[PDB]
């Protein structure tokens, strides 16, 4: 039959059927519990929601995260996500559709572990899969050859690939990702007056960074144009009728990716990590990889991150290379599609985890076999 | 001339000049204006009252302070309380003395921007300088790292230093702090009887609460004696001569600092915003942190606050640290005494905004010369 | 007059007076600089820190090391590194005393070049000489036969000599050192939660692996031991108070050197690059290479290694051999110990490059003087 895709990211959900070609179904993945206290009978029910059902709440609810920088902390918060995906989003009962998941690289063993345990013994998948989510971003792609920046809410990393050859080397992880620049923004946003405080308000900031933010493709001009004149002003309505205005702050809190000093972060940005991964590969190769630089992920939709990336990469790179960011319209969801893409091949059905074998081997066998 | 300090706080502004170790002046920062009207010739002159001759009167008068959790809502209040201060207070003509003023972190910049303003143009003070209360409150102990949590009357923030580089990154900031206390003890005197409504009646209230409140160290307990005994209850008299009395009000009132969620809020307590700061620091200053949680403000006064927040923090931090709170007898002033210090220094003369900068740039100066 | 030894390794110096019998200053070289922002007046100077006071303050430093393999690539700061060695820690005037050097086989001209260029001209040191690594540690050893093997913490490499005759082509530089070991035990412990990711951390890593690794006798079955049971984990206390645990990272680590496709490169561990180094000399002289094997280097020092590199070269070599390891218990500071006796010999004192001929010559004299 056709198997799950289920792609469990540390700020959104997708879930679907394999072969298809966008997610059946795609929720926050966050959980709420009310905080005050019900003065009447029959009403105020269901002390817990999820997703969609807790975003229209959110003002009485407190909104958990279940991951954190694609790490599963809570896991009572974990099975209700994937039960709410399994039933309530994709009306299916698991027990009779393979599985295929995915994670980050150099994310803890113990986090697929538990992830694998999870999902043979609860939901009784008959098999299922675990795949790392840069060669997924690379399957969409319908390539070979490449390296993948997959920059999501939880965690920004960097896979470099030669023609199907890994080369876990050079793979490198950083921990800057939207969440933290959502974080960012709701502390600048104070510069003006207009505070934020709590996990609902968090959302209200979430959406003005989705709506308003760009990146600036040079930081200082931006920074002297937008002090020196309104042109660059923008406005946003709250959802009580207030208006908000912001100014530099659009720019402010993208550039963050690329001045991890911006929240003490020691690190340097995204381009020199692509460029120190790239060197860090045989020599013969760099001249391909060079040319393929995918992106992915989410985060990677502010306005201007291709070009501010092929300039950044650019001046580091020598001058006789050609340094050509492919950034598609639907990076959003590549992972997802590279799954998708994944689950379906015929000779890919022998790379499966069958129900048999870890009933006789345990969760372990999830490395033995997985990448 | 002498540098004066002018420590223009929330709830008493302390003004005083440098090189003393105590405020010259302290006085409620209130302005009142009478409410009823007057029959009598020879008098009705003075329509307004500032300070404590407004606390007196307050029978006759609606009161309302000027500064709003650290921000200022009415200027055309804090002008006439800063004119109050100066000219019938300290008595000095202020346009031959530079002044130092302070202000809370992540405090709007419009703020800092208006206050400069206002002492460069209309009291013409040759120099003056803004600095944030935490580093100040650092200076009156002698230290030069430690963690301090600051309770104001409006807003209580936490700004780690360690070997004097402050670590902007992890700085937090709660609007919580004394009139919010006073607001709840008002509404839950109300379960006895006594319903003061009044601005007036708020200032028995917090009189109330500055003479019988006190923090308890373990909130269950205390609930527990008071439910089972009267030995908590203790007994006030008003001014016109009944008398009150109150049992767990006393240690409800002070607990709200640690449990937001008796009014309504989100955030957490104290203690837990004071490990988070300690938390997001590098990995090898946390050591000395732990042992330098210096205090201040007036809202740090309760009886038993300092050795509830060391149970708090030893219970949250790792078992080996050694936790040391840091109350120093006079902290009711400890920011008015480090601005004292401060501006003695024969390294801070160069630090002074002078006037001629002021002409050279503006209001925008205040943000490169000052923190 | 006496003269002046300076190993300057890739991660320590090991400075101090020939003749002598320990190093007078062993310092890590490491310039950092304070990355945050300074807000407290009376302290915060000394813009750079070198060496253990950069090591004590590294929580608000970047620290960067001058050498990268063994080729100085920063001169800015190795010149304020001598600087400090010569005036803060032997605490001598340098333009008195003749001063010793060292440097790796194989390692780039302009690096000694520069290297004598900078102490005659901004030292004004009277004579100088730079003198390869390997052939002092076999001085410190008192032989004069075997094959030296020396791992630093930038360069690895073999010198066979024989009867004082240095085989140059025989020779063999690796470059994996402990740098590389210190990197790969920071990329696995991201297998159990951690992420030690700043520069501040890599100088806590390095310790655990200083404190805790140690080399296998057997790989394959040590891994088995190890799955079979928790017996070889042992835990290890942050600077925070905060314990971690590690297994088999404890011997992962030190087997880089014996199979360098670990970290991603092609050549042959230690053992067999010693073997090869070896059958490239006469077989007149294979016999007494095999039976003195001198060791090195402090990256030689993990438990065990000796026994192990015993076992792989007697696995290869003809069964009538008879292998024979030298490690020294000392070996950690043969260089700098084989410097000081060279120093001293009175046959020696002819080898000297005098200001004289540095002002004939030039730089370019160093080749033709020093091996
Ligand atoms: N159009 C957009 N522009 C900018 N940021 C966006 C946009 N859409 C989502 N984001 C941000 O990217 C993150 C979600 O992207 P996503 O790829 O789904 O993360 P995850 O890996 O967990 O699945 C969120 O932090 C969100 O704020
Ligand atoms: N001994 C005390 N106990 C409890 N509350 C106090 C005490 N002293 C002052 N307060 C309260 O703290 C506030 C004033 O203290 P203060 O430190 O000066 O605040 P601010 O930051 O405005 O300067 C007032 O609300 C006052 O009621
Ligand atoms: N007992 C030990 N075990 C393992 N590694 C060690 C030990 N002592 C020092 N090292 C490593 O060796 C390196 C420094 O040794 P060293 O020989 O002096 O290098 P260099 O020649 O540049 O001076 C460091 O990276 C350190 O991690
Ligand atoms: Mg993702
Ligand atoms: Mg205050
Ligand atoms: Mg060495």
């Amino acid at each position: 039959t056709t198997a799950l895709v289920c792609d469990n990211g540390s700020g959104l959900v997708k879930a679907g059927f394999a072969g298809d070609d966008a997610p059946r179904a795609v929720f926050p993945s966050i959980v709420g519990r009310p905080r005050h206290q019900g003065v009447m009978v029959g009403m105020g029910q269901k002390d817990s929601y999820v997703g969609d059902e807790a975003q229209s709440k959110r003002g009485i609810l407190t909104l958990k995260y279940p991951i954190e920088h694609g790490i599963i902390t809570n896991w009572d918060d974990m099975e209700k996500i994937w039960h709410h995906t399994f039933y309530n989003e994709l009306r299916v009962a698991p027990e009779e559709h393979p599985t295929l998941l995915t994670e980050a690289p150099l994310n803890p063993k113990a986090n697929r572990e538990k992830m694998t345990q999870i999902m043979f013994e609860t939901f009784n998948v008959p098999a299922m899969y675990v795949a790392i989510q840069a060669v997924l971003s690379l399957y969409a792609s319908g390539r070979t050859t490449g390296i993948v920046l997959d920059s999501g809410d939880g965690v920004t990393h960097n896979v470099p690939i030669y023609e199907g050859y890994a080369l876990p080397h050079a793979i490198m992880r950083l921990d800057l990702a939207g969440r933290d620049l959502t974080d960012y923004l709701m502390k600048i946003l104070t510069e003006r007056g207009y505070s934020f405080v709590t996990t609902a308000e968090r959302e209200i900031v979430r959406d003005i960074k989705e709506k308003l933010c760009y990146v600036a493709l040079d930081f200082e001009n931006e920074m002297a144009t937008a002090a020196s004149s309104s042109s660059l002003e923008k406005s946003y309505e709250l959802p009580d009728g207030q208006v908000i205005t912001i100014g530099n702050e659009r720019f402010r809190c993208p550039e963050t990716l690329f001045q991890p000093s911006f929240i003490g972060m020691e690190s340097a940005g995204i381009h020199e990590t692509t460029y120190n991964s790239i060197m860090k590969c045989d020599i013969d190769i760099r001249k391909d990889l060079y040319a393929n630089n995918v992106m992915s992920g989410g985060t990677t939709m502010y306005p201007g991150i291709a070009d501010r990336m092929q300039k950044e990469i650019t001046a580091l790179a020598p001058s006789t290379m050609k340094i050509k960011i492919i950034a598609p319209p639907e990076r959003k969801y590549s992972v997802w599609i590279g799954g998708s893409i994944l689950a379906s091949l015929s000779t890919f059905q022998q790379m499966w985890i069958t129900k048999q074998e870890y009933d006789e081997a345990g969760p372990s066998i999830v490395h033995r076999k997985c990448f």
